[PDB]
């Protein structure tokens, strides 16, 4: 795998192997983030595997990843949902297109990303990939937002930032509707 | 270092080496749990090291451990506060003396304990042992209870159960 490198104005300049790209010195690159809801409208929260290079063992939103060369961001969402979670989804909706952030993890690994955010519904059962996700929960969005307000340090920082954006949060709410 | 095996009448029957004791088939043994506050009354929440055999990487109450043969519960707390957090404390106070639980961690490791719970105040600065603790936060007890109440899965199951016991929570709250 690789990442797509971006310059200061967020324009692509090339690619780098994925492991080598995440270090204490991470250059800006492209990513995506997605929030998944089941038919009942519950949000899927996940726990990153202990083997993940960045934020291992941390609770976070449904799925995070890196678009590969030739791939649309929405196609990367679909792929990682299948790879990490075994799960089929509805077409991802853009919910926070201009999200961008930089953060250092507990052992000093940096993430530095232009990271558009999406939401979607699951249309199949989960098949969790233990190489990527060690735990998960279906819950009510409102409860997650209250937890995020009370103890933000217990979640990944990108989860918290995305959840605290007003318009993003409105879309998450929309997805809490029960659907048949 | 060991754990103390307990029968149905809660009597020690023997010991097992501590690491070898915690498996997918963990048998009942003695432990303690402790909640630490500073002089200002802020609660210390800690995140277990990724190397811990049970619930690695998990946010939980201040300090947890295993009393040894012939050791008082209060002395075990003090010992682990020094070992894990390099911190001195006031005499531990009982908060939930009859707590007991069993739970399974994401990789299948079980804790199965008789685990009385205590509270204390720190009387020195932390000095972190990174073999035990990978992160920590000083916060307001009110906010931690709301977090436990809203997203209990973000915390260790034993922390949740202690905090959701009606009397334990009163005494934690009264404590600062
Ligand atoms: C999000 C913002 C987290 O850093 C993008 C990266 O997610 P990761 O899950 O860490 O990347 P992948 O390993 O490609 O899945
Ligand atoms: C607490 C309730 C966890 O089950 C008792 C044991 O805590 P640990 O922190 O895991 O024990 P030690 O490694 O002895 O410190
Ligand atoms: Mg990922
Ligand atoms: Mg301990
Ligand atoms: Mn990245
Ligand atoms: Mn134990």
């Amino acid at each position: 795998e690789h990442v797509i490198l971006l310059n200061a104005q967020g324009v692509p300049t090339g690619t780098l192997e994925k492991y080598a790209a995440h270090t204490a010195d991470t250059r800006l690159h492209l990513a995506f983030s997605s929030w998944l809801f089941n038919a009942k409208g519950q949000l899927l929260v996940t726990r990153r595997a202990l083997s993940k290079k960045a934020w291992p063992g941390v609770w976070t939103n449904s799925v995070c990843g890196h678009p590969q060369l030739g791939e649309s961001n929405e196609d990367a969402v679909i792929r990682r949902c299948r790879y990490e979670l075994g799960v089929e989804i509805t077409p991802p909706e853009s919910i926070y297109p201009d999200f961008r952030y930089r953060a250092t993890d507990p052992s000093g690994i940096v993430e530095n990303e232009v990271c558009p955010v999406f939401a979607a519904r699951t249309t199949s059962a989960l098949q969790i990939n233990d190489d990527e996700v060690m735990d998960y929960q279906w819950c009510d969005l409102a409860d997650v937002l209250h937890g995020i307000d009370a103890t933000p340090w217990a979640f990944s920082p990108w989860m918290v930032m995305q959840a605290t954006n007003r318009e993003a949060r409105k879309r998450l709410s929309a997805f809490t509707q029960l659907k048949l």
